[PDB]
């Protein structure tokens, strides 16, 4: 939904958690 990846264990989108390669 955030269209972001957290492959580095990090998400820029605040209202988004992280599975691994995608910020939920």
């Amino acid at each position: 939904v955030c269209g972001e990846t957290c492959v580095g264990g990090t998400c820029n989108t605040p209202g988004c958690t992280c599975s691994w390669p995608v910020c939920t």
